[PDB]
């Protein structure tokens, strides 16, 4: 009944797949009658259109913990890493503010970007978590990756297969923070 909200883009909402077969509703299936897990996340969403959902989440949902996955978008639709991070910000701030605990995850974006822009886009995720004290998640892409067959054609987002993994990953991640 207690209740985590992920404020996430397509690796959390799931890229042309369902609701129902993305990670999050797989979590909340294992989890069921201990935590719920409600999932805000839209693909193409970019940090700034989190934000934007945010209060209506907050107001709606009245969250414990909120996961942020958020930013790999960003670049792509013209905001710059100064810009991520003070929308990021403003995301922590409004978390804490309806007293519930932020969760940041770590985003890294295709090496393809450039090594100045990546090394600065990266950063930004560390320097928030100490910034707010809060749980930084490592970026379970890294891992998911090491699988050809759990990735979809674009070489960017994880497909159905790999659905229940991310799962498994998150569970024993969020265990400590989440009972």
């Amino acid at each position: 009944h207690d209740t985590l909200l992920i404020l996430g883009d397509s690796l959390s909402a799931g890229y042309r797949m369902s609701a129902s077969a993305a990670w999050p509703a797989l979590l909340n299936d294992k989890w069921q009658s201990k935590t719920s897990v409600v999932n805000a996340s839209i693909s193409g969403d970019t940090s700034q259109q989190g934000l934007a959902r945010l209060p209506a989440l907050l107001k709606q949902h009245q969250p414990r913990w909120v996961l942020v996955e958020l930013g790999g978008n960003d670049g792509l639709r013209g905001f710059q890493p100064q810009q991520t991070e003070q929308t990021l910000r403003q995301i922590l701030q409004d978390v804490k503010a309806a007293n519930a605990e932020p969760l940041l995850m770590q985003i890294r974006l295709p090496a393809n970007y450039g090594r100045r822009y990546n090394e600065a886009f990266s950063a930004i995720y560390p320097k928030l978590a100490k910034e707010f004290d809060v749980p930084l998640l490592p970026f379970f892409m890294d891992e998911v990756g090491l699988k050809p067959q759990w990735m979809q054609d674009d070489g960017i987002h994880p497909n159905r297969d790999a659905q229940p993994f991310i799962a498994d990953w998150m569970a024993k991640q969020l265990q400590p923070l989440v009972n």
